[PDB]
DNA sequence: TCGGTAAGCAGTCCGCG
DNA sequence: GCGGACTGCTTAC
């Protein structure tokens, strides 16, 4: 097999480097890497190495890495460009490697663990590592097993063993129900002392080092827990074999309002699941617990144990070491839905780069950009200081706030890619200037033509037309794997209706799910037999293709975010290649796209209704429009229509075969226009929009920019079993707005876009008379946390204090002196309730951490002095009153005439 | 939050005769 | 009471 890293380090003038070897083994070195930096030289001078404008250079070739750095500074002292790749490491994967990485995952040891701290005192801090680690469960995906290190012996009590007997019973049996699929996979080790265990735990550790190292907060909690708490009974020398180069950095975390200390282990890639969840799960939690996010992903109930957590080891040791196992693999279980470990590795390996690099776009495009670049032997840039600057981005419209009824959207593909490459925008295709004109003048094409030899953006920017710039270039390979995968993703989904549409007749029989792709649309053969297929074989086969969908999503979005972090990157100052002159070229173009086609819609459109300046768009955020059909309908005749899919197929004819071929040549005309290289303009529909044929529903309504909600039929080609609700901006997809109040503003919202007015005064008027009865959590608002301390003066609001801090101030005097109450963390999140006057807490609002419950002691009177009408009227009737009167709506029947009479 | 801009709403402070 | 000048937060692209 083709040889690839696993971790590259460098160590003074040696690269450390794990890889694996041509026979599928784990190998290590230390190799003494001589890097090349690059300077200009006289043209009189024969090279093969030129810079990115094709100026020639001389490569110079150090005895040692420190000899390189070296030169760099001296050059800047002298005030001459040190040209190259400065990460030498990025480099020595690039002559190492030089070759598209072939990698398999089945040998890379990619390791989940979690640790449990008994603490009597508060939440034991990973830099002090004062307490007994008393629990390591270590899953290791080589051996495919679950590593259990159990500590019976504390100075915080002497245990009993973990029974595995148990821990798989039912909790009905008195059991922790530990995953059948996972008891044979347990390899328990009890241990009588904390050294014998940390000491035996090192030694497996260097039997089975991780190359990835995950888990739930490791690289805040785990992994500095067990370096300083091993340092602290050991000594440094000790704790350091958790790196296999036995080197480490305890390095400072800075962003704006503090700063949190990690550990850096050298030769090993930390990829924390938290920090991959958030990156690329493009969700905003309200709380990123593991019970709260297992529970979100998976649909598994909260582990429960009675009393708090510093008393469950020696009050239920049995659970406590059953939950530490659990925890290990949910990860796994979100990680085989999400699969962000496989998407770490492919975008690894495609960059060159470490796998944690993934976490940094500036980075992994450095790296791409770079040994693109090398395969030319052209020479990068040196990196610049740049000041930050702000610029200009998108263009959205302001709609006139309504209802609409009929609405039909289009969106281009890619837009911030595609207009890089339709431009041809990059670092060394920059070919000068324009002058330019203001941008309405393009937008009704007025202007003078920009250039009649080069490529232009309305910002004035002119680029190259004769060969592609390395970030068009290297844009599109992402790209192409983006499309790919979304392909897969919308195959699953329109496959996933399918079953929802057979699951309105199961068939009354034993039988199997079928053993299909679900990555391709079915077959004819796989739809008859679906329709023969019982509930059970069905609902198993709605769940693997809904799982399909989530892999494709996971693969599609993230290539996408990668190559929109490129068109942003150019406006980083941090990226070797920034330059608001590209980041700006991209993003006016895009403001004259939209704002050109919007224009060409309502010209197409008029010309087919026979007017003259009626407005058929009626919205559009940077890179879509939104389009009224109403007219289109009422051309036909809705009474002309069998029924709702009637008409939703006729929009869809419309639109494909009218409107698309439309913008197509208005979008042609664009290119021509402003001379770009290559049309890639594509704007296709993406909703069809309205209520059901025969009903009082509204379809749609608008409030506002970026604040809209539509009944959808057909998205992108998925034609829905059911209609699915696509509501943007609105208090239902905020995750500052209560749970049971996002549920309720939903209800209010398919009421009125699938039922009419009087369904919502129907909904409206029960909720509001049983919404006391909710539970508390499901009520509470949720906000971040930053800047706790800045607001507090004593231990009471200072001035300016946001409500959500108050409620956090509040909440710290009432727990000054519980020992069991949990800390508000700083830049966390916590729920919010608004308080009564006169009530016990001596404020207007009470807030604690999110994902949990309110601390016993002060919960019965917050739940007595929660103030019910408050928290109604602000997050429920405010916001609904807000889409109501946009859609011309009242919430509440109005008097009539047959009021009081007859 | 260690890792592009536009723009909405909550809330504070305080004017607005 | 609402709206502007702010801070804070969160979402649409
Ligand atoms: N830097 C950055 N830009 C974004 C992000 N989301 C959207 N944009 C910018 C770049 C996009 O091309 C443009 C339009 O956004 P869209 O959500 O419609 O995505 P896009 O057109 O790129 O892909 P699509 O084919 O429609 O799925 O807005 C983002 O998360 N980060
Ligand atoms: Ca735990
Ligand atoms: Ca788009
Ligand atoms: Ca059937
Ligand atoms: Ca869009
Ligand atoms: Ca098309």
């Amino acid at each position: 097999m083709k040889e690839f890293y696993l971790t590259v380090e460098q160590i003074g003038d040696s690269i450390f480097e794990r890889y694996i070897d041509s026979n599928g083994r784990e190998r290590t070195r230390e190799v003494e890497y001589k890097p090349s930096l690059f300077a200009h030289c006289p043209e009189s001078q024969a090279t093969k190495y030129f810079d990115i404008y094709g100026k020639p250079c001389t490569r110079k070739l150090f005895a040692n890495m420190r000899d390189a750095s070296q030169w760099i500074k001296r050059m800047e002292d002298i005030g001459l460009e040190a040209l190259g790749m400065d990460d030498f490491k990025l480099a020595y994967l690039s002559d190492t490697y030089n070759y598209e990485i072939k990698y398999d995952h089945t040998k890379i040891r990619v390791a989940n663990f979690d640790i449990e701290v008994t603490s009597p005192d508060g939440f034991p801090e990973p830099s002090q590592a004062k307490h007994p680690i008393d629990a390591i469960t270590h899953y290791d995906s080589i051996d495919d097993r679950f590593y259990v290190f159990d500590l019976l012996n504390s100075p915080y009590g002497n245990v009993e063993e973990w029974s595995i007997e148990i821990a798989a019973k039912l909790q009905e049996q008195g059991g922790d129900e530990v995953p059948s699929e996972i008891i044979d996979k347990i390899i328990y080790m009890p241990f009588d002392n904390e050294k014998e265990l940390l000491m035996e735990y090192l030694n497996f550790w260097q039997q089975k080092t991780p190359v990835i190292l995950t888990g739930w907060n490791v690289e805040s909690f785990a992994i500095p827990y067990v370096y300083n708490r091993i340092k602290n009974i050991f000594g440094e020398s000790t704790a350091k074999r958790l790196s296999p180069h036995r080197k480490t950095r305890v390095k400072v975390i800075e962003n704006m309002y503090g700063s949190r200390e990690i550990i850096t282990l050298f030769g090993i890639s930390v990829l924390d699941y938290i920090d991959l969840y958030k990156k690329f799960s493009f969700t905003n939690q309200p709380s990123y617990s593991l019970d709260y996010i297992s529970e979100f992903e998976l649909n598994v109930g909260k582990l429960k144990y009675d009393g708090p957590i510093s008393k469950l080891r020696e009050s239920n040791h049995q659970r406590y070491i059953s939950y530490n196992i659990i925890a290990v693999y949910r990860v796994l279980q979100i990680d085989a839905k999400r699969q962000f470990i496989n998407l770490s590795l492919d975008m690894g390996y495609y960059a060159k780069i470490q796998i944690q690099s993934v976490f940094s776009p500036i980075k992994t495009w450095d790296a791409i950009i770079f040994n693109s670049l090398k395969e030319q032997n052209k020479v990068i840039p040196q990196g610049r200081s740049h000041p930050v600057q702000p610029y200009p981005g998108a263009f959205v419209k302001e709609p006139i706030p309504n209802r609409y009824k009929y609405v039909m959207s289009f969106d281009l593909t890619s837009l911030y890619p595609s207009i890089i490459r339709q431009v041809n925008i990059s670092p060394e295709t920059i070919a000068g200037t324009f002058k330019v004109a203001p941008l309405h003048d393009y937008i009704n094409a007025v202007a003078e033509r920009p250039s009649d030899v080069y490529s232009c953006s309305p910002n004035g920017m002119m680029y190259y037309k004769d060969r592609d710039g390395v970030v068009p270039t290297e844009i599109t390979k992402v790209f192409n794997q983006r499309k790919e995968h979304k392909g897969y993703m919308l195959a699953a989904q329109r496959n996933g209706e399918i079953i929802k549409e057979a699951l309105h007749n199961p068939n009354l029989s034993v039988d199997e799910p079928l053993d299909v792709d679900y990555r391709f649309d079915f077959s004819d053969e796989i739809k008859e037999k679906i329709k023969k297929l019982s509930a059970k074989s069905l609902n198993e086969m709605l769940f693997r293709a809904q799982r399909t969908e989530v892999a494709g999503m996971t693969a599609q979005i993230n290539r996408k975010a990668l190559i929109n972090g490129l068109a942003g990157a150019l406006g980083n100052v941090w990226f070797r290649y920034y330059d608001l002159r590209n980041a700006t070229a991209i993003t006016t173009f895009g403001q004259m796209a939209l704002q050109w086609i919007e224009r060409k819609v309502n010209e197409y459109l008029n010309e087919v209704c026979g007017t003259e300046g009626e407005a058929f768009v009626l919205y559009g955020d940077t890179d879509s429009i939104y389009v009224s059909a109403d007219k289109i309908i009422d051309k036909v005749g809705e009474s002309k229509f069998r029924d709702t899919n009637h008409w939703v197929d006729f929009l869809d004819k419309f639109a494909r075969e009218r409107m698309e071929p439309a913008i197509d040549r208005g979008f042609r005309e664009m290119c021509e226009y402003m001379n770009n290289k290559q049309h890639l303009m594509f704007m296709d529909r993406e909703a069809i929009a309205g209520p059901p044929l025969g009903s009082k529903g509204i379809g749609g309504f608008w409030t506002g920019k970026k604040r809209y909600a539509l009944n959808v039929w057909d998205m992108e080609g998925t034609r829905y079993a059911e209609p699915k609700l696509k509501i943007m901006g609105l208090e239902t997809q905020k995750s500052s707005t209560p749970k049971a109040v996002q549920k309720a503003l939903k209800e209010c919202i398919r009421r009125m876009l699938q039922e009419g007015e009087e369904s919502l005064q129907e909904y409206f008027k029960e909720f509001e008379k049983e919404f006391r009865q909710l539970n508390y959590i499901s009520i509470a608002s949720v906000s971040s946390a930053n800047n706790i301390a800045k607001y507090d003066v004593g231990g009471f609001p200072g001035p300016k204090c946001p409500f959500h801090i108050r409620g956090i101030l509040t909440y710290n005097r009432a727990i000054k002196g519980n020992i069991d109450a949990p800390q508000v963390v700083e830049g966390e999140k916590v729920y919010v309730l608004p308080l009564r006057e006169g009530n016990p807490f001596g404020d207007k609002c009470i807030a604690w951490p999110s994902g949990t419950e309110i601390t016993d002691l002060i919960k019965d009177d917050v739940l007595h002095w929660m103030d019910y009408t408050v928290l109604l009227e602000k997050t429920f009737i405010k916001p609904l009153e807000g889409f109501t009167s946009a859609a011309k709506l009242d919430y509440e029947k109005k008097a009539s005439l047959f009021d009081m009479f007859d």
